């Protein structure tokens, strides 16, 4: 019976076999809005923010998108990019408020991610086996919290511009990845924002960095997400470098969805594991 309900960070569009909506960002410039749907054009429009010299700039959802998105159900859970980073989890609780005026039965939960992208894409992943097993909302949204202590989200990024612009990390943490082959690596912090762990020259060396910081996390080979952003040959590298390493079966590698592919930018990759 239950909904799942997700901004559009966590790059996914359907959940086979549960009831899910993805509820778009917008990115935009002062020329065009990109709407992170169904429709997006997303290689087009990472072309015209290559060539585009000015501002770009991305939103939350509106109220109004959250309520067609909840629908009529009566029992909701939500998720939602890091509000330690982005106004999205106040609109969704904004839009909460409105809902439970409007429908007496209902009950609807907001999740703050502390994170984005893969690690949203597990959360809802465990929410959809927990209601497959006959868990009760009330057991579900008590229990999806302790296990978002056991992942981790880490991510390489090529290019800092778009959040260095947005304010969403320093100038000196991002000048690092204007040097030609050279990306940052990250991972969220225990505050929902971006944490910058290193700089790295090149895939080899960083599916080594990749797997200490897997190590000292600990990483056991249960499930692994990876999307990336026109960079299918760096994720299939690392799902090759866990699946040997620690025996993972329980891995899916795919692509970013619009907001993602914006502030990740062209060649960056985003994972996030399940952890001891
Ligand atoms: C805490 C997560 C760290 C991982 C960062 C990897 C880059 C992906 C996208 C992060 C998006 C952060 C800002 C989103 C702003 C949306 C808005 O306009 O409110
Ligand atoms: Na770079």
């Amino acid at each position: 019976a239950m909904r799942l309900v997700a901004d559009s960070a966590c790059d996914i569009k359907e959940l086979r076999g549960m009831v899910f909506k993805a509820v778009p960002l917008t990115i935009s410039t002062d020329n065009e809005e990109f709407c992170d749907d169904g429709q997006l054009d997303i290689h087009r429009m990472l072309d015209i923010l290559e060539k585009h010299k000015g501002r770009s700039y991305t939103a939350c959802p509106g109220i109004d998108a959250w309520l067609e998105a909840f629908g009529d159900d009566d029992e909701i859970f939500v998720v939602t990019i890091t509000a330690g980073m982005s106004g999205t989890y106040n609109s969704a609780m904004a839009a909460r408020a409105v809902y439970l005026e409007e429908h007496p039965q209902a009950k609807v939960r907001v999740i703050d991610s502390k994170s984005t992208g893969p690690q949203m894409r597990i959360i809802l992943e465990q929410l959809q086996q927990m209601i497959e097993e006959g868990k009760k909302f009330e057991e579900i949204d008590g229990a999806i919290d302790a296990y978002m202590q056991k992942t981790r989200l880490f991510c390489s990024l090529k290019s800092l511009h778009n959040l260095a612009q947005n304010g969403r990390v320093s100038k000196v943490v991002a000048s690092a990845a204007e040097v030609l082959g050279i990306s940052v690596i990250g991972t969220a912090s225990s505050h929902g924002t971006l944490e910058a762990i290193g700089k790295c020259r090149g895939d080899k060396k960083l599916l080594v960095k990749l797997q200490a910081l897997l190590d000292d996390a600990g990483y056991e080979g249960g499930k692994l997400r990876i999307c990336h952003v026109e960079n299918e040959a760096l994720a299939d590298k690392i799902a090759d470098m866990i699946k040997q390493a620690y025996g993972t079966t329980d891995v899916c590698v795919y692509k970013a969805g619009g907001l993602c592919s914006y502030y990740a930018e062209r060649g960056g990759i985003i994972l996030s594991c399940e952890t001891k």
